């Protein structure tokens, strides 16, 4: 038992970072086969980065502009293109450490584990949210960019998201590896509104249930309630509508502890309109909303 | 910017986890050189572990009878060995994955990584303490024993945990690798008291740090003290005495952020009395322990 915020073993991504250098801008790829994925700001000076023209400033770039180290081995670049918001750099050498792939979207209130990396090594390993408004609250410094969230699924590993700017506000925004922006974002250094942000509810009840399954049960309580009644609640606090999508996907963990989804939403109303009276829930003080149905079940299984 | 409880990257880990059976229970290994390390229980039966005499247990044993697999290759043993609470099997072929690593025993208060492993194959990581008492919280599952902790410098792997048992409290608790337990338990299923456990001051300090680097300042105040005072404070709340040696250790986050270490244990103690006002600091309701004064640098250095 226990429960803890845990990441997926990051091993086969760290076999795939690379470092990438454009004048004297350096910052993280990501090798898989024969090419190399990074942010296309790469390419830009500091100056640059207040209102980049990205085609006129890559034009200017030729192959060997391109520096891209593997460890202390150096790749030979032979094409260049941007897709979207990414440069995919075509190297003469497929990554024999590429595991099972795939490119991936993920929704908003997804979770993934981010690999934070700088000039191309790996520093640490953390799991995060999605959030509704298309934020993560990450950690990354100067030279993060280009460091990459994944999910494993047995043998493949899915990535969905490449890291580009933080934010004024402190949160972070980036693509997937095709290069599109999650969220209303673009890669140049203004302001920009993230827009309100919500509580991931079907996660935060997913994390209840995982409290139930390991003891913590103090906040189970008599009442019920309805999906309309909820929801009405949901929005006073800026919680995300409970649908019967997300009462469907708490089926087996309403099976396992023999609680009624409704039931749980009354726990949590009552949670949401009364507070947690000083007391914890899986350690925390705050209702946890960076946990998803598959997450707990996953970490309750094994 | 930003600040995650951040796990090291796992790869050079992942590659030494090894599954061990002897009988019918099956636990993880670390395979290094020609060595796998795992818990002594693995050669008892569920019977057996209410009162084992492993002496006894392990003369019953021949290597063959311990069963190692790597992936889907199989580990020939040709020497086994019981070192305190640990199996050494002596095995035929040097693991070619074997990272340059370090065995330690780690102070309470410290913190590392945790890979927690199924049947020898990776299933996750988080970063943890070990506490005061020498419990880790965790999450393990039947079958992560053998499963271990590490931390990463630079190239090196220093090993310091591998996890044994779950009290029936529902903590965890393991050895080192030469295989001593950390505190007075014994692997035995009886009834083992952990004994009071208290927050670790110096690591509550070097969060506060974080946080004012962060931009988290709202819980600065105008008020400093004494060492002793803030000790009476300390003890009131069940938090480690703060010494001289953890003042000495603040110091480089007290130069970075120009705050005097006794001026943030002022902050703290004026949180103590007065709780947190129903804020947040670092998205925290609580005051988070888990991070030394290095993780802290570490994070914020890159």
């Amino acid at each position: 038992s226990g429960f803890r915020k845990m990441a997926f073993p990051s091993g086969k991504v760290e076999g795939c970072m690379v470092q990438v250098t454009c004048g004297t801008t350096t910052l993280n790829g990501l090798w898989l086969d024969d090419v190399v994925y990074c942010p296309r700001h790469v390419i830009c000076t500091s100056e640059d980065m207040l209102n980049p023209n990205y085609e006129d400033l890559l034009i200017r770039k030729s192959n060997h502009n391109f520096l891209v180290q593997a460890g202390n081995v150096q790749l030979r670049v032979i094409g260049h293109s941007m897709q979207n918001c990414v440069l995919k750099l075509k190297v003469d050498t497929a990554n024999p450490k590429t595991p099972k792939y795939k490119f991936v979207r993920i929704q908003p209130g997804q979770t993934f584990s981010v690999l934070a990396c700088y000039n191309g090594s790996p520093s640490g390993v953390y799991q995060c949210a999605m959030r509704p408004n298309f934020t993560i609250k990450g950690s990354f410094l100067n030279g993060s960019c280009g460091s990459v969230g994944f999910n494993i699924d047995y043998d493949c590993v899915s990535f969905c998201y490449m890291h580009h700017m933080e934010l004024p506000t402190g949160v972070h925004v980036g693509t997937d590896l095709e290069g599109n922006f999650y969220g209303p974002f673009v890669d140049r250094q203004t302001a920009q509104a993230a827009g309100t942000d919500t509580t991931i509810t079907v996660n935060v009840l997913a994390w209840l249930y995982a409290a139930v399954i390991n003891g913590d049960r103090w906040f189970l309580n008599r009442f019920t309630t309805t999906l309309n009644d909820f929801n009405l609640v949901a929005m006073k606090y800026n919680y995300e509508p409970l649908t019967q999508d997300h009462v469907d996907i708490l089926g087996p963990l309403s099976a396992q502890t023999g609680i009624a989804v409704l039931d749980m939403c009354a726990s949590l109303k009552e949670l949401l309109q009364n507070g947690m009276n000083g007391r914890t829930i899986l350690g925390s003080a705050l209702l946890e909303d960076e946990f998803t149905p598959f997450d707990v079940v996953r970490q309750c299984s094994g």
